[PDB]
């Protein structure tokens, strides 16, 4: 079904967006584990996988609405070097995956692509319930201490 | 059954209180899970299904009595601004709680509704049970320290 | 996540009428039980715990966006003297809060959280939903007269 | 396998029938549960589906003798606008439809096409159950009263 | 709970649409069978399936809203003559569907009946499935021929 | 433990290979599936479920040794517009990514790193799986003919 | 079946290793459930378990090859006096088994003897898994504390 060659446009940005994330958080997930901070790490790679089938939903959808999807155009990986800047930089992101979300549900909306819409809806709601858990751990940092909040990640 | 007069404005005023607690008890549970501290929140969760079974008891007994229940009239909920203060709010709530129930008890002797006090004192013991969790977690953090408490509550 | 201020005065008018329509249900849920109508009494019970499920999801919505949840203000009761009353009762509230829904909802499309609106349509659907019940209940009465309305719902 | 010409015709014509039907007794049920008469919408549904059977096995009948079968025309639905109108609506649909079932079995003996004939047959009794069923219950509303005959058809 | 009159009128362009798809669906299937591509016939029967619940819904949404559901007037069905039309036939039909639908929600969005617009974006997801489903058999057509394509569609 | 530099940089290398690999087959997987030939698309989503289980091992070990495992760099996916050509671009793949491996067991077994070789080794065992099975699909084409090769593939 | 000679040193030189391992982790493992550090003395007890497994494969293996397998010359146990000494004396022990697998690896290899290569290949990756193991618990001292390491090594 021909689709809207903007709507294609936003659904291949916010794949990029999803393609940064999957690899961001496998290599956070897998140096948490590294670490012997195995809760992080088992959280983390949860969070990836969940990435990867949103990638695949709008790989589907690019496809079905007769685009070609793009998984070639990787863009700059926010990599942290410990806990808290791990987190911070994952949190980053999230911001402003969701600021293309929103953008590009505006542009479904006005071209009448609600199931697009939806889609992204979706998305959205996976990506704001991911930012909650960002904001909460650093809050807990804050809480408990930083000693305190590895320890409590150490096992699964 | 037409019960005493001031039974039922005893009664309402208990269910008052509990009214209040619902609310109170609920709002700091999903305080404490918007923060992580789990633990805190699905315990706080229980109390404040405890205090709605409750209302709905003295609802119930208030009606059967040919008096009006008072599900409108909303005292001040104690809010507080951090773990500490939310215990120390829930505490200070139950502390008038039973003196206001205490009260009750006494009218209920006298006029010989020995049912209504039975009632009464099955909710005061609830109470109860709740101050000494509440001094009980007061206390632990002067012993544990607060980054520990806060620690040892954030997962379930 | 920092909401927008005018979304989060919204979820807080949409948790007040919640806890209006909590509390008017559950009081006459449990007339309706006193007076011997237990099926009207348990389902107005089951009206209530869904308007309590409602209010829990708009409360944590509302500390996520990092705005204060206000409990503390409770709206005026509408109790009716008799079935056909609290029937009717039920139904203007709800017309209230759907008014108050489709206003919330326009807001949230406005500045684009997309999330706040999907929580408020599936609400929306709820009291849509109640809204069906409590005008068919209403024209039953109509239909099989008063009489055999109350003796269908004497029994669960 | 090429069948008499005035046999699918018909066939056609009870098929014509049944798609009458089919959307009378839909929308009849879809009224009675609107109004919260979920036992007469039950029963109604039913009745639907198995007129959907009925046109099932018509147009397979005659897709075998290769005809072609007619659901492009559409008689005029008989709807009613309460209870006993609805039920007289249905009943005097079956009637009509018992005449061309008979019609159509004289046709079918007159050229030998027993396996049509026996067909019919088998939707006529259907047919004829159908109607005891409605000529039962505007029997019922006559010696129970309408108010208690819609009372008893308001729960399945 | 009286509905916006437009909102009702695209309700019932929509249901006549399904309407037809229901009849040109389940002929369709029919056809296929009767010419032994068995599993041609049970995925259009399935589609008509589909169609029939999509109906009902739009049924009950119309009742709700206190207007009439057009079960009378049926509009063209487009019957194919072999299976390469048969599909494209489906297809011209889906096509028009999803538009009639996007233009239904518009209207739904600017009244604000939210709750039919959410009912319209799932059944245009259905649609748009059925869309894939049809373009990829046509696709299938070219690309394993013929007369394959037909030879893997005759037994379930 | 801190590993040989140059085994570090083949690791990436390999790593780099599999991430190509991983894009390639999901996309070319998901093309599969557009195109209604899901026997291949199942097929190749399990090859890019295999190659996302190499590169974790890669990166865990990069991680052991102390390097950084380079998500960052994605090379250049060879992605086909058909059948025969999306086969032949994932042999092309292959066969670099078994040259690379070599090239990279030789210097582990210089240094004395053999663990390292034992996992470069089991990861050969599979891409030599990979290359027998697109050989394979290959040469069917060639004896089956096209048309027949994807009837064969289009159910699971 | 008549071993070479330097191979066959080479292993009771491994086996030698071996059984410091053997002692050394055993000590610690009943050091540390005497200070009640449980989740550390069950863990060190599988490390001495698995050394002893080790020793077993090697014994065996020195016999098929026709040589004597020395389990007279026990060399110097590395005991610690804290637990981060003991991790620590561990991890050099480790270091040195390592450097003589690959020695024995290079010989083995020369000399065709690729079974025996193999053996020691395994155990290498066990030896490799407990050096991370050792690296991971003195790198988490250093994050969560000496305190809070000791406090989550306490129960089991
Ligand atoms: C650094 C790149 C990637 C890594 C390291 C990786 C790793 C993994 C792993 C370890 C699994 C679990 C497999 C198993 O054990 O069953 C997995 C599953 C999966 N991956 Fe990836 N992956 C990567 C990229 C991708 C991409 C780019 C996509 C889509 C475009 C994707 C889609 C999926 C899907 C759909 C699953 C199945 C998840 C489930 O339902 O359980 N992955 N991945
Ligand atoms: C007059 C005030 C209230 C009364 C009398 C009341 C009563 C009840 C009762 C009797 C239950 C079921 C307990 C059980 O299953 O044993 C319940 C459940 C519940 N209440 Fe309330 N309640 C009140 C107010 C509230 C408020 C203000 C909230 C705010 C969120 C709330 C949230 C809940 C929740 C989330 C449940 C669990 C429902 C479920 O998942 O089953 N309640 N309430
Ligand atoms: C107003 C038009 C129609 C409506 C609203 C409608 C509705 C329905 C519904 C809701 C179902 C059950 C779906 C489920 O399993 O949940 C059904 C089943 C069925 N329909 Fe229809 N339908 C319509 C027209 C037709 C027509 C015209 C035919 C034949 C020409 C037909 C043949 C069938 C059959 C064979 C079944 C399955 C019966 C069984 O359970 O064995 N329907 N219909
Ligand atoms: C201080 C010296 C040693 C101690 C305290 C020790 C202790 C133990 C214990 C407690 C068990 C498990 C007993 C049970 O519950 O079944 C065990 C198992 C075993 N030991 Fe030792 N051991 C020592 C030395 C050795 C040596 C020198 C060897 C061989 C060269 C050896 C070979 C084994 C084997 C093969 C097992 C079987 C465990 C299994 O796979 O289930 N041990 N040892
Ligand atoms: O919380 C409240 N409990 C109540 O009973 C109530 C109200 N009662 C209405 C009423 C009902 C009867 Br029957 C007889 C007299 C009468 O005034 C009205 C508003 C709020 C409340
Ligand atoms: O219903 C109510 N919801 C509330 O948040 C609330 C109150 N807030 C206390 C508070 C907490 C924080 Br943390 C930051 C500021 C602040 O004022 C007080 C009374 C009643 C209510
Ligand atoms: O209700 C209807 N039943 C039908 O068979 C039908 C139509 N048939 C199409 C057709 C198919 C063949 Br193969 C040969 C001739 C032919 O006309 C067209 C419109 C409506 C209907
Ligand atoms: O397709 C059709 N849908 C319909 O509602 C319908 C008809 N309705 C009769 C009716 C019922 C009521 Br209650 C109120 C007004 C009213 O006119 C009659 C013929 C055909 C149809
Ligand atoms: O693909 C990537 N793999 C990575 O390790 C990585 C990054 N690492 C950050 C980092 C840099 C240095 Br210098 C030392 C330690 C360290 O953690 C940053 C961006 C992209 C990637
Ligand atoms: O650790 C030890 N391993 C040994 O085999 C061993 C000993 N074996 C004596 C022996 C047995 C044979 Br059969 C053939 C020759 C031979 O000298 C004696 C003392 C200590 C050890
Ligand atoms: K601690
Ligand atoms: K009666
Ligand atoms: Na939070
Ligand atoms: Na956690
Ligand atoms: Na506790
Ligand atoms: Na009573
Ligand atoms: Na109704
Ligand atoms: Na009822
Ligand atoms: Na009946
Ligand atoms: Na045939
Ligand atoms: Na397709
Ligand atoms: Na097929
Ligand atoms: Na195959
Ligand atoms: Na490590
Ligand atoms: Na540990």
């Amino acid at each position: 079904m021909k689709g809207d060659k903007k709507v294609i446009q936003h659904l291949n940005k916010i794949l990029g967006n999803e393609l940064i994330a999957i690899n961001q958080y496998f290599l956070h997930s897998r140096m948490w584990n590294d670490w012997g901070l195995k809760r992080l790490g088992a959280h983390e790679y949860h969070e990836s996988i969940d990435e990867m089938k949103h990638a695949d939903k709008l790989i589907e959808r690019i496809l079905f609405l007769e685009g070609l999807p793009n998984l070639q155009d990787l863009g700059k990986l926010l990599i942290g070097e410990n806990t808290q800047e791990m987190l911070q930089c994952d949190l980053n992101l999230e911001l402003k995956a969701t600021k293309d979300l929103r953008e590009a549900i505006v542009h479904c909306e006005q071209v009448h692509d609600y199931v697009s819409r939806d889609l992204l809806k979706d998305i959205l709601e996976s990506e704001e319930e991911h930012i909650d858990y960002l904001e909460t751990q650093l809050g807990l940092i804050q809480k408990v201490g930083l000693e305190n909040y590895l320890q409590s990640h150490m096992h699964e």
